[PDB]
DNA sequence: TAGCCACGCCT
DNA sequence: GCTGAGGAGTCT
DNA sequence: AGACTCCTCTTT
DNA sequence: AGGCGTG
């Protein structure tokens, strides 16, 4: 462990995936050997590879490579990696567009000149398109350009794409069990370790649980490769959207929409369809559906609202993939029909079916009910009685609103510089709550985590723990997390409800002491300032409330994890607390948020929206 | 749709 | 658009 | 000269 | 004011 941080982290990944019997079925021998080859390198040889694996994939000037901590002179090390088959040298640098790319605009000028036919000025981009048109006609002069371009660029290494590929697939796999260590790190461009992972994994200590895998996710190394392909596609589409190239993204999508209807009969699907949901998210079909969702987003941006409706109706026609997404869809469907396609007939059928789908929850549920009333009680609609149709009167109860002012300067205010939220925490200090946290959902989530820790990492649920560095059972964000643990859950949620404020102070003390540091997705250790703070807070919150919140989180974290209030403020001595949703000059309450506030009131908790106006 | 935010537009 | 901080190279 | 784009390194 | 999009 004179291994620097980035190497320790890389090794954990390799180990974690290599000890999966199931995972190792999806690598041929050729592939498997490369890993051995890695392990065979010297410590130096390894350090340097990780560095370069992490760097962008392409050619690097030998003079641009400095790691003192690896060695003062890296030529030996490079030679090892070359011989090993991991790194290639300027010697294999053959493509012109590659040689040019590697050179600086300065150098590009020096070659634009010492070639008489070249206009020595313009951008770097131009001089390239130039030198490439020239070598394409008079080929024999092109080989002389390349000859110098090379000699001019210098000594240069590149990571070999082939072995690289194996490590990315390993990284990909590591990342399913770490939720998705990132779609951006693993799934796109190509796999590197996320920043946080690369830094911390080597030090991280995980909650103890029992690995118990009883089902395969992938049929064979082929299924993996098809999945990896869909993954990369979704990544490149998301990437396009991000860079605003909505035209490219529409193609890319349609492209993928073919391929998916191409796979729609293949043997493998039968088995995937059959997986429990918490695993079904790791299949081609799930990724293709996810892609089709982005596609309706794209149809929407390009304002093609008829198509988007078709696509939404397609997605909703099946319950196989992404059922957690139907709420987003039904809502999105209805919004399109009502707003954009003014078809008031379907808007109702839509809203009706949607609200009859036990799949839709919280925010979207509310948002459909709200459109219903706005619609039924509208004259532009009155010539009907098809929405009086027994709509359960989910009239989200009304909440105390409050307003304060702050001197404006994400929006920054002054009081020293601070946030909308910090400004309010102040108003509340002078309102006689000496104590507060700005924690949004993590305050509550880590309390749920502290109180149910042992039930979460409980033994006896097949398939939820598949390997070594999990921070949660894979079914955590499913309807099955609760069903698979009903009896234990009902029991614990009851105890908590009746617990007096010392049993709580004690249960928390317990987990805290036994688990402090351990990486669990629900628990932020620095979220409270000390164990003592946590105990204060639970004391104020009290069982019935602590129970109610925990019940929602475990029952349906997927759809309840967001829209809890920004602030918790309590009075130390008086034990009175308030749950505050800060609303700066430019944001209102989302449906998710008005559900939470309602539900927190029912639990009998002081809830308040605190509007901030600027000066 | 990951969720957030600031802005801007329409009604 | 954003989800971090600094430096080197490119652009106009 | 200054603005912006790209890339790397983070830690223990 | 609030519903909706855009980046
Ligand atoms: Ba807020």
């Amino acid at each position: 462990t004179g291994h620097p941080y980035y190497l320790r982290s890389f090794l954990v990944v390799l180990k974690t995936v290599l000890e999966n019997e199931d995972d190792m079925l999806l690598f041929d021998e050729q592939e498997k050997g490369i890993v051995t080859k890695f392990y065979q390198l010297s410590a130096t040889g390894q350090k340097l590879y990780v560095r370069l694996f992490q760097r962008k994939l392409s050619w690097i000037k030998m003079t641009k490579l400095e790691y003192e901590e690896i060695a003062l002179d890296l030529t030996p090390v490079i030679e090892e990696l070359t011989n090993a088959g991991f790194l290639q040298t300027e010697s294999e640098l053959q493509e012109l567009s590659e040689v040019l790319e590697l050179l600086s605009a300065p150098e590009l000028k020096s070659l634009a000149k010492t070639f008489h036919l070249a206009n020595p000025n313009g951008q770097k981009q131009q001089l390239v398109d130039a030198f490439l048109k020239l070598a394409k006609q008079r080929s024999v002069i092109g080989a002389v350009i390349l000859k110098r371009a090379k000699a001019l660029a210098g000594q240069s290494v590149r990571i070999c794409k082939g072995p690289r590929a194996v490590f990315s697939r390993i990284l990909l796999l590591f990342s399913l069990t770490d939720s998705m260590e990132d779609e951006d790190a693993a799934c796109g461009g190509q796999g590197q370790l996320s920043t946080v992972l690369l830094v911390n994994l080597g030090r991280m200590e995980f909650p103890s649980y029992t690995i118990n895998r009883k089902t395969h996710i992938f049929q064979d190394r082929d299924d993996l490769i098809r999945y990896a392909a869909a993954t990369h596609m979704l990544s490149d589409i998301s990437s396009a959207m991000a860079n605003g190239n909505w035209e490219e993204a529409k193609e890319l999508a349609q492209c993928a929409k073919r391929d998916w209807n191409r796979l729609k009969n293949h043997p493998s699907l039968r088995c995937h369809e059959d997986l429990p949901l918490f695993l079904r998210c790791f299949t081609v079909g799930w990724i293709y559906t996810r892609i089709l969702s982005r596609f309706v987003e794209i149809l929407q941006r390009l304002h093609m609202y008829e198509e988007a409706v078709r696509e939404l109706e397609s997605l909703l026609s099946q319950r196989i993939y992404c059922p957690d997404s139907r709420g987003r869809w039904w809502d999105r469907l209805a919004l399109n029909l009502h707003q954009h396609l003014k078809r008031l007939e379907p808007t109702i059928k839509c809203i009706t079916e949607g609200l009859a789908d036990p799949e839709v929850r919280t925010g979207h549920r509310l948002s459909l009910y709200q459109r219903a009333v706005r619609l039924r009680e509208s004259p532009s609609c009155k010539k009907f009685k098809h929405l009086f149709q027994q709509l359960p009167e989910m009239a989200v109860q009304d909440v105390k609103h409050v307003t304060i002012t702050g001197r404006l300067c994400k929006s920054v205010f002054v009081m020293v510089l601070c946030s909308v939220e910090e400004l309010a925490l102040a108003h509340y200090r002078r309102s006689g709550f000496d104590q507060g946290i700005h924690g949004e959902g993590s305050t509550f989530s880590t309390l749920y985590g502290l109180l149910l820790w042992d039930i979460i990492f409980m033994d006896g649920i097949p398939d939820v723990f598949r390997n070594a560095c999990q921070a949660f059972p894979l079914d955590l964000c499913t309807d099955s997390f609760f069903t698979s643990r009903r009896p234990a859950l009902e029991a614990r949620l009851q105890l908590i409800h009746d617990a007096p404020e010392e049993s709580l102070r004690a249960w928390v003390a317990a987990t805290w002491h036994e688990q402090e540091g351990r990486v669990a997705s629900l628990v932020s250790w620095d979220r409270f300032t000390s164990l003592q703070q946590a105990q204060d807070l639970v004391s104020c919150l009290g069982g019935p409330v602590l129970s109610g919140v925990c019940r929602h989180l475990a029952a349906d974290f997927r759809h309840c994890r967001g829209g809890l209030p920004d602030l918790v403020v309590w009075n130390s001595q008086s034990r009175h607390f308030k749950l505050v949703e800060v609303k700066g000059p430019n944001d209102r309450l989302s449906h998710k948020q008005m559900i939470w506030l309602a539900e927190l009131q029912k639990l009998g908790a002081e809830v308040e929206v605190c509007h901030v106006v600027a000066v």
